[PDB]
């Protein structure tokens, strides 16, 4: 009794697979079939399924509209089709006969890893800023910090503002020049991987998330952000 | 100087979108434009840019393939048209002016939320707890599993995962041992609320143990506890 599953691999982002999986030792033709994925260091999530016939196909909505499941009985075969794939379908999927109330999930293929990516075998510059929160009242001055995994050529880094439910504001950018408007009571300085914004006495309309940005190469990235709040 | 934005909404998977952004007060046909969206909750991520002809449109992996950015330098317009939408492309999608050295993102739209999802205005949740167990051979472990709704009929079901490999049957209909596992498991419970138990643990008995309810179209796992020896 077994299911043996074959496919998957590195894929590029938009791109198409067809995952397959050979039933044998039990009566597949009576036996619905499901999918199941889990994302790397993630639990278990259910993916597609069908019943025995062919008929009352049903997908979870991180799949829905792109993957298609699909059974030839005739050859004891799961399929998944997965089309427009992205990042976020990157997972191992196993198949998985569905006994219902005779058995939940009692036999697996093995699982087969789907990456989804166009990366170099390097890495991005990831920004890392801290605190995760202030409680401060207004007069008081805040120093925030942001910390680039790895040098940021031509201090290319920029700090934003941002209030809840509006867009962000560009506050500082080139790590140290102030943009247009911007009260002087915002500062920001640092070069190569610590990076700081200091607002000398924080107003009452200061409070909001302040975003850190590096734009030093072809793959920008943000800082998660700093939230300053009223205590 | 203003970036108007204009689209978005809820769309069902698979759908497709247009949104764009018609700018004013610059010389929108020289500039550089990105899309930079933000999941609810989440921080800024950048998606997309487009800048002058004879240059390379450039997509994030979480777009590329399936999102197309375009303008239209007559109509001072940046288009994103976002194809084959799934739940993780839900966000807030923001147009902005890209200025380098001379001032990174220092025009933004006012951004527009996209919503991906077939869902209505109610799915089972399973929480399990507690999220890590440290015991010794010979000891017993108990291992808890809460239902935000009543799992009907008891379907309920518990698994083993061993590092890179695939889960294990261990228990299903809530109590049913599944058929060549150890007598030292067992599960217990009823509605809302699922215990399983594993007595003289053994060191194979490492491993992170999902529960999951199949008691409806929509099966649904809990986050899973880990159990180490």
């Amino acid at each position: 009794v077994q299911l043996v599953e074959s496919g998957g691999g590195l894929v590029q982002p938009g791109g198409s697979l067809r995952l397959s999986c050979a039933a044998s030792g039990f009566t597949f033709r009576n036996s619905a079939m499901h999918w199941v994925r889990q994302a790397p260091g993630k639990g278990l999530e259910w993916v597609s399924s069908i019943w025995y016939s062919g008929s009352n196909t049903y997908y979870a909505d991180s799949v829905k509209g792109r993957f298609t499941i699909s059974r030839d009985n005739s050859k004891n075969t799961l399929y998944l089709q997965m089309n427009s794939l992205t990042a976020c379908d990157t997972a191992v999927y196993y198949c998985a006969r569905f006994a219902g109330g005779w058995g939940a999930y009692d036999v697996w293929g093995q699982g087969t890893l789907v990456t989804v990516s166009s990366g170099g075998g390097g890495s991005d510059i990831v920004l890392t800023q801290s605190p995760a929160t202030l409680s401060l009242s207004p007069g008081e001055r805040a120093t925030l910090s942001c910390r680039a995994s790895q040098s940021v050529s031509s201090n290319y880094l920029a700090w934003y503002q941002q209030k809840p439910g509006q867009a962000p504001r560009l506050l500082i950018y080139d790590s140290s020049s102030r943009a247009t408007g911007v009260p002087a009571r915002f500062s920001g300085s640092g070069s190569g991987t610590d990076f700081t914004l200091t607002i000398s006495s924080l107003e009452p309309e200061d409070f909001a998330v302040y975003y850190c940005h590096q734009y030093s190469d072809i793959s920008p990235t943000f800082g998660q952000g700093t939230k300053v709040e009223i205590k």
